[PDB]
């Protein structure tokens, strides 16, 4: 038992919510909150944006440290680093941004980041702002990730939609 709530179940383990995933991550305080990043750890909007708002620049500051030692990450890569006032780790995950032109197929990479944690609160993997169609996000989550994943989708529109065309 975990402390997740009102998550529709689409699979054995993948569950998906209407929220706001910085008001989702205050209250739940999750062991792994996963950002949308970039390889620069650059986190001005969408997702990360937000994230960073949240910790009052604090996840800036230690993302642009890390950067600064160990160079960008890989799209279809992740770094842990500390979840600030949100969750005790933030899993920084890249996925392929489609209005940068990077491929769609290193979206199954970035998920498989995932694995590598037991539970996890997450937004949909190249989705908002990185271009790609949540629909198609979803399906290679679900077909990706074992561990178990509450994904929220902050757009109650795109949330039906998502629920209602799920195979
Ligand atoms: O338009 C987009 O880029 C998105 F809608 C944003 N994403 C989110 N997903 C969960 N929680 C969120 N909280 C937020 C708070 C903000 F200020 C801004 C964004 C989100 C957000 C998911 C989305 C990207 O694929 C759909």
């Amino acid at each position: 038992v975990n402390s997740f709530s009102g998550y529709l179940k689409l699979t054995d383990n993948v569950y998906i919510k209407n929220a706001d995933i910085v008001e989702e991550a205050k209250k739940v305080k999750p062991t792994v909150v996963v950002n949308a990043a970039n390889v620069y750890l650059k986190h001005g909007g969408g997702v990360a944006g937000a994230l960073n708002k949240a910790t009052n620049n604090a996840m800036q500051v230690e993302s642009d440290d890390y950067i600064a030692t160990n160079g960008p990450l890989k799209v279809g890569g992740s770094c842990v680093l500390s979840g600030h006032n949100l969750a005790k780790h933030c899993l920084h995950v890249v996925g392929p941004n489609v209005n940068k032109g990077e491929d769609i197929q290193l979206l199954k990479s970035a998920y498989e980041n995932f694995n590598q944690h037991e539970v996890l609160l997450a937004p949909l993997l190249s989705a908002g702002i990185f271009g790609a169609d949540p629909i198609h996000s979803l399906r290679v989550c679900v077909d990706t990730v074992r561990t178990n994943v509450y994904l929220a989708v902050f757009d109650k529109n795109l949330y039906d939609k998502l629920v209602s065309s799920f195979l």
